[PDB]
């Protein structure tokens, strides 16, 4: 059963809602963006129209082969008609692909749907500037004040300093970056660019990569692991039983290596700084766990709520239990009544 959260009332829409079978009366399926939880039911056999972003769209086709007839891209930035009803498609900041939706519903009401989205100041000079919003939809998943971690340019700094001085100490040293979806890809374009080489990846992934429309995006990756010194490996495989058996492929090539496992928010954030991060190390295997978020820090998603003022706040994470739902209404209010909306 489809919940509250996934309709837009005084519509035939759904938002991320694929998952329920055939949802009553929904007329348009709208995917914020290609993560297993939001796209979870979508397949081949699906016949209802789908509205994305473009890239989004490129995974829909040629990852989950869903029938081109069903997929309907939308421009970011864009007035758009849908069924009747005018929706513009923002960049949510999340990742490749992701998008919030702005509906204007027919009764004059104003909906925001984030997505998932790492709120930045960016924002507020989008089509939103000077846009009254009913009710916001937002991506609350790290809504709580102990959910602190650096901007993803400081974690990528530190990453590329950390790879470039190991390989620049030791040009026999191997880089590998773990993944499990899509988003995070500067970590290893970035690395990557400093070391000189391309990224080594598995088939499944470099066709995936190749959705995305990233620009000179032939010239960073490639199937051909050997002639690379950053790889991808899927995220399970980034531990030292993994590692060490990836260290024996390629022919003893690669006498070290240094591996990044990009998580979330994790304890140690409140804790240590992002300088000070320190990797697991046995032999000359090395793991380094690296806060790059695509998730809103709490300070990110008060400032976007205080700054749009909406009138009322659904969240769409972490819902399931009393504590939850009622600490969040707490900061909403708490926020409302700093700010004065
Ligand atoms: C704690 C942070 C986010 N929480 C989360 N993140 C993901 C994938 C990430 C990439 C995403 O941003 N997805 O939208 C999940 C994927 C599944 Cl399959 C189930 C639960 C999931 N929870
Ligand atoms: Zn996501
Ligand atoms: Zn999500």
């Amino acid at each position: 059963t489809c919940p509250f959260y996934k309709k837009i009332p005084g519509t035939g829409f759904t938002v991320d809602a694929f998952q329920y079978g055939v949802v009553e009366g929904c007329t348009a399926y709208f995917l914020t963006h290609f993560h297993s939880d939001h796209y979870a039911g979508l397949s081949k056999h699906f016949t209802f129209p789908v509205y994305c972003s473009e890239i989004t769209g490129n995974l829909l086709k040629n990852k989950l082969h869903v029938q081109e007839q069903y997929i309907h891209p939308l421009p970011l930035d864009t007035e758009c008609i849908v069924n009747g009803v005018k929706v513009v498609l923002l960049d949510a900041n999340h990742c490749p692909g992701a998008v919030m939706i702005l509906f204007y519903l027919p009764n004059g009401t104003v909906i925001l749907h984030t997505g998932d989205f790492r709120a930045d100041p960016s924002m507020e000079r989008s089509l939103l500037a000077d846009q009254k919003v009913h009710m916001l939809y937002l991506d609350t998943t790290y809504c709580s004040p102990e959910y602190t971690f650096p901007s993803q340019q400081e974690v990528i700094r530190f990453a590329i300093n950390t790879a470039f001085e190991a390989v620049t100490l030791n040009p026999h040293a191997l880089v590998v970056c773990g993944t499990y979806s899509i988003g995070k890809e500067k970590v290893f374009l970035a690395i990557a660019d400093v070391l000189g080489s391309k990224v080594g990846m598995s088939q499944e992934k470099y066709k995936t990569l190749q959705c995305l429309n990233i620009p000179e995006i032939n010239s960073l990756i490639t199937t051909d692991m050997c002639s690379s010194l950053v790889h991808l490996l899927p995220m399970m495989q980034i531990n030292f039983k993994g590692l060490q058996s990836h260290l024996k492929k390629c022919g003893g090539k690669y006498n070290q290596i240094l591996a990044f496992r990009p998580t979330g928010w994790t304890h140690s954030n409140k804790f240590t700084r992002i300088a000070d991060v320190i990797p697991q190390t046995k032999g000359n295997i090395s793991i380094y766990g690296i806060p790059y978020s695509e998730h809103s820090s709490y300070l990110e998603m008060k400032r976007f709520v205080q700054w749009l003022k909406p009138q009322k706040i659904i969240p769409t994470v972490n819902v399931g239990t009393w504590k939850s739902r009622s600490t969040m209404e707490k900061y909403f209010r708490e926020w409302k009544l700093e700010a004065g909306y």
